[PDB]
């Protein structure tokens, strides 16, 4: 999928996560977040496909997206070890990270 | 997974999509479709594993499967921008494409 | 994701599978299992990251994880051809395999 679709999916699943009371739905949505990050691992924001592969702007985007995926994985492990509320705290921190990465290349 | 399992998953999720009233279940099933296409990206239909890698039949199969994945991504973006019904219209068009690709190598 | 998170996800989805009466939830959880195996395809158990890439211990781990993924795919095809209960029988056999692979490198 494209960058915008995946970022909106991440925000959607974050909305689904804060309204969760059991780790089942939590872990499900977190794995959907990791899924959306995996499908759009090479996607490019509409803001800057006309940039070179070794451009520091592009590398900024790439490492930020990797950061997203890594933070998702940490929250997934939290939701796997049983802790349904600590996973949601990590999910709100992830929401901060997702907000930043999206608002940087949203338009 | 194998080609047949993934194509039946696509048809199943298409059946789940037309009975949807909110973008949440829609986007969920569409991402499951993209997932099934990602897991079976190198799968071969039972009809023609005894073909060469550069055989135009095989390349036909490959580009058709890529077409499936791309059309799924477009429907996913539609279901991400909020439009739950335009996503279902794109999903019925995708159902046409999925029907063709499956009935070409079903047996 | 990491090995432990993915293995706990597999066990969780196995728990969700045995309580299933329709192939919809079955196939959904099985595809989540294949998803978790795909995300952690290169993950390393906490027990043995300090091993060489060509170490037979590491290769044992790798082929066992591939075995997990393959058995998941077989169960997914069973759950796709309509057979909701034969898929659950294959899922309990998969539970045996998952138990072994997890208890080998759990700590
Ligand atoms: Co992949």
């Amino acid at each position: 999928a494209d960058w915008e679709a995946a970022m909106l999916t991440l925000l959607m699943m974050l909305k689904v996560i804060e309204k969760a009371d059991n780790a089942a739905q939590v872990l499900t949505a977190l794995w959907f977040m990791a899924l959306a990050a995996h499908m759009a691992a090479l996607a490019t924001p509409p803001k800057l496909e006309d940039k070179s592969p070794a451009s520091p702007e592009m590398i900024d985007f790439r490492v930020g997206f990797e950061e997203l995926a890594t933070e998702i994985g940490k929250a997934i492990k939290l939701a796997a070890l049983g802790k349904v509320k600590e996973a949601q705290a990590a999910a709100e921190q992830l929401k901060t990270t997702v907000n930043a990465h999206w608002q940087k290349y949203r338009s």
